[PDB]
C-alpha cells in the first residue's frame, strides 16, 4: 500500500531524464541512473568522460567479475561501446537487497552522456528480447526478480515541474518516485486503468483510438501502432509514427488557430514565449489516446494537457517570459510514449499481469479549468486489428 | 617539368621531416631546415646543442641585424626560445634571389631538434595569423613575395620511401621536391583538384565525408574538422578528432580482420612485421577523404593506401622482416593531414588563389592493384556546414 523509502526517489526532467541513485561494486561506488524503460542494458560510465564528474572503477571493486566480452550499443539518441561483466548492485532509497547484475562498463561514447544532467548511467528496464547482444544478457530487473523475493513489478512516477529548473534547482528538487515491487497509493488519485503488454520486448501497448479535443483523427487504428507503440521513460517526447504526427499537427494547429506560430515551432525545435503567466493554455487542445483494456472489445483513454506537450524552458534571454517547446515529434519507428506524456499519470509496469497501469498522476501539471484524464470504459471492437505485424 | 633547378631538392623521411638547403647571413652559413606548413616562424639553432653539428652564428654575419626581443615557442611537439632578428635568406636550389627575412635564433630548446635527422631549423610556412610572438612577425614566405618577383605559391611532393632508410641512405637519397613559385608536371600524374583554403592561418580545409574502403564513416560532417582540419607536412601522422579517430580504428579492424594486432599497434606505438616481402597489404583498406571543391556542391576525393598509413620502420632486430607502425593517431586539436598522407600526393598551396591543389604524385609508393587517387566531382550539399565555428 504505501513505500514510503521509495517515494520521491528520483530526480531529473524530462529534457534530460529522471535518474535513480544505485551503487556498484565493493566497497560501495555510488552512481546517478537514468530509468529507461526503452531499453534492456544495465550500463555506467567506467572512464573518464568530460560530461561524468564520476564513474564506475572496476578495479577498485573486489566483486568485479570480467565477461571478457565487448558489446557496441546505439539508440536513436546516441551510442556506447563497452566492456561486460557482472558486479553486486544495490538501490539506497529501493528494496532493502544487494543483486549480482551484469553491467557494461562503457569506455567510448558518443552523443550518449548528457552535459549536465547528473546522472553517470543508464538502466535498461525493458525485456531481455531487445538486451544487446542478445537475450542471454540477463536484463537487471530479470536479476532482481530472480534473486529476491521482489514482485515482478515495478511503478514510475515522474514529476514535471511545469516550469524551468534551473541547474541548483534540479539538484535539490524531488522528481517523481520509482517503486519497485510494488504500487504507492499516494503517488495517483482515481482509478487504475490496465492496457495488455502485447509482447515482453519493450513496454509494447496497443492504441485504438485517437482524439484531438474530443475530435476523432479518424485514421486507421493500424497507423497509430505502426510499427509498434512503446512506454518509454528514456525518451521526452511523445513521438509519433510520420503519417499519425502529420495529422496531429494539422489538428492542434486548427485548434489552436487563434495564434500563429513558426513552422520551427511545430517542428519541436524552436521555443515560443509568453509575457509570465500568460501562457494561453485554453487555445491549445487537450489529446486523448484510447488504449485496449483488458476485457473484451473494452477500452479506456488517458488525457493529455498541452501542460504535458508543451515542455518548459528557460528563454535564451533568462528574462521573466514563460517559455515552452512542443514536445511531440515525429518518429520512424512507431509511437514512443516518452516522460512528457508520462509525467501526467502514475504507470505501474506490471510485468507479473503482462500490463500496464495508467492513472491521474498526483503530480500532474494543469490549470483550474482542466485536468489529465484516465477515463474508461468504452466500446471499442476489432481492436486487435490496431496491432501490427 | 619547368622547374628542374628545384626537382628533387627534398631530403628525409615521414618521421623525421623532409628539410630543404638554405643559407643566411653574408657569407652564406648553410644550414638544413624542415619544411613545415604546419607554422609560421622561420627559425634555426644559433648555439650548440647535442643533436646539433652546426649552426647560425650571428656574429660572423656581416649583414645580421638584431631586432633586440626574445620570444618563446612552445609546439605539440618541443618548444624553443630564440632571439628575434633579420639577415639574408637564399635557397641554393631554389629561385634565385635573395631576400632579408625574420629570423629566430634559437639558443635554448626542449624535444625541438631531432638526432639524425640532419636539419638544424624549421621554415614555417603558414600565414602570419599564427606566427609568435604576433602576426606583425612577417613569416618567410611573405618576405619572399613582397621583395620578389616569384610568385606566391609553393607545391610541395614529399617522397617516402615505402621501406627503412638507414642513416647513410637518407643522407644520400632524394626525399622529394619543394617548387618555389609554381608546378611541375613531372612531379605528377592525372589531374590537379583543388580545395578551398577556408581561412589563412593554417591551411584550413574542409573535409566533408570519409570513406573506408568505399564505406561511408557516416559521422556529422563536423565532426572531421572539429575544430579544424590542415596540410601539416611538419607532423608525421594523419591525425584524427578523438571520435573520428575511434570510428576510423574501429572500421580499418574491420576491415582487417583477418588479422589480429595487438592494442600497441593500433595506438601508434609498437610495430608489426612480416617475413620480407609478404606484408599483407590487399587486407588493408584504402581511406578516401572528401574535401570541399572549388564549385559549389561539389567535391572530390583523395584516396591513400595502407602503403601511406602504415609507416616503414627498422626492426628493432634489424632482422629482413618488413615492419611498420600505424601512422594514424588521435588529436584534441582537430584533423591534421601530416606527412604520411602529403606523401601519396602532390600538393599545391596555392595563396594567390587561397587554395589547396591534390594530384596522384609521381613518387607515392603502391603495389600492382592498387593505387592513391585523386578523383572527382561528386555532387555534395551543405559543406559549409561541415566548418566548425567556435
Ligand atoms: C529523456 O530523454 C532525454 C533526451 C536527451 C538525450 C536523448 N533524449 C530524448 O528525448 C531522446 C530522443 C530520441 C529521438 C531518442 C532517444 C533514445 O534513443 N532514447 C533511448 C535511451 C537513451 C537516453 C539518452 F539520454 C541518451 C541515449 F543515447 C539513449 C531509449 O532507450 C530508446 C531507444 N530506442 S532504439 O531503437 O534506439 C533501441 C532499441 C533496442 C535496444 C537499444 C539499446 C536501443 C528504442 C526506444 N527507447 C532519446
Ligand atoms: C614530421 O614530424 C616529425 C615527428 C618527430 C618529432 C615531431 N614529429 C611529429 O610527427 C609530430 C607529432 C605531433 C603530435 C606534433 C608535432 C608538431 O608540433 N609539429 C609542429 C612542427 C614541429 C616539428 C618537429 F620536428 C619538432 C617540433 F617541436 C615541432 C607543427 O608546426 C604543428 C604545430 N602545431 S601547434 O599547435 O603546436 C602550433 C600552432 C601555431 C604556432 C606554433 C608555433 C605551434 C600546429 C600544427 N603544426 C609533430
Amino acid at each position: 500500500g504505501s513505500f514510503v523509502e521509495m517515494v520521491d526517489n528520483l530526480r531529473g526532467k524530462s529534457g534530460q531524464g529522471y535518474y535513480v541513485e544505485m551503487t556498484v561494486g565493493s566497497p560501495p561506488q555510488t552512481l546517478n541512473i537514468l530509468v529507461d524503460t526503452g531499453s534492456s542494458n544495465f550500463a555506467v560510465g567506467a572512464a573518464p568522460h568530460p560530461f561524468l564528474h564520476r564513474y564506475y572503477q572496476r578495479q577498485l571493486s573486489s566483486t568485479y567479475r570480467d565477461l571478457r566480452k565487448g558489446v557496441y550499443v546505439p539508440y536513436t539518441q546516441g551510442k556506447w561501446e563497452g566492456e561486460l561483466g557482472t558486479d553486486l548492485v544495490s538501490i539506497p532509497h529501493g528494496p532493502n537487497v544487494t543483486v549480482r547484475a551484469n553491467i557494461a562498463a562503457i569506455t567510448e561514447s558518443d552523443k550518449f552522456f548528457i552535459n549536465g544532467s547528473n546522472w553517470e548511467g543508464i538502466l535498461g528496464l525493458a525485456y531481455a528480447e531487445i538486451a544487446r547482444p542478445d537475450d542471454s544478457l540477463e536484463p537487471f530487473f530479470d536479476s532482481l526478480v530472480k534473486q529476491t523475493h521482489v514482485p515482478n513489478l515495478f511503478s514510475l512516477q515522474l514529476c514535471g515541474a511545469g516550469f524551468p529548473l534551473n541547474q541548483s534547482e534540479v539538484l535539490a528538487s524531488v522528481g517523481g518516485s520509482m517503486i519497485i515491487g510494488g504500487i504507492d497509493h499516494s503517488l495517483y488519485t482515481g482509478s487504475l486503468w490496465y492496457t495488455p503488454i502485447r509482447r515482453e520486448w519493450y513496454y509494447e501497448v496497443i492504441i485504438v483510438r485517437v482524439e484531438i479535443n474530443g475530435q476523432d483523427l479518424k485514421m486507421d487504428c493500424k497507423e497509430y501502432n505502426y510499427d509498434k507503440s512503446i512506454v518509454d521513460s528514456g525518451t521526452t517526447n511523445l513521438r509519433l509514427p510520420k503519417k499519425v504526427f502529420e495529422a496531429a499537427v494539422k489538428s492542434i494547429k486548427a485548434a489552436s488557430s487563434t495564434e500563429k506560430f513558426p513552422d520551427g515551432f511545430w517542428l519541436g525545435e524552436q521555443l515560443v514565449c509568453w509575457q509570465a503567466g500568460t501562457t494561453p493554455w485554453n487555445i491549445f487542445p487537450v489529446i486523448s489516446l484510447y488504449l485496449m483494456g483488458e476485457v473484451t472489445n473494452q477500452s479506456f483513454r488517458i488525457t493529455i494537457l498541452p501542460q504535458q506537450y508543451l515542455r518548459p524552458v528557460e528563454d535564451v534571454a533568462t528574462s521573466q517570459d514563460d517559455c515552452y517547446k512542443f514536445a511531440i515529434s515525429q518518429s520512424s519507428t512507431g509511437t514512443v510514449m516518452g516522460a512528457v506524456i508520462m509525467e501526467g499519470f502514475y504507470v505501474v509496469f506490471d510485468r507479473a499481469r503482462k500490463r500496464i497501469g495508467f492513472a491521474v498522476s498526483a503530480c500532474h501539471v494543469h490549470d483550474e479549468f482542466r485536468t489529465a484524464a484516465v477515463e474508461g470504459p468504452f466500446v471499442t471492437l476489432d481492436m486487435e486489428d490496431c496491432g501490427y505485424n
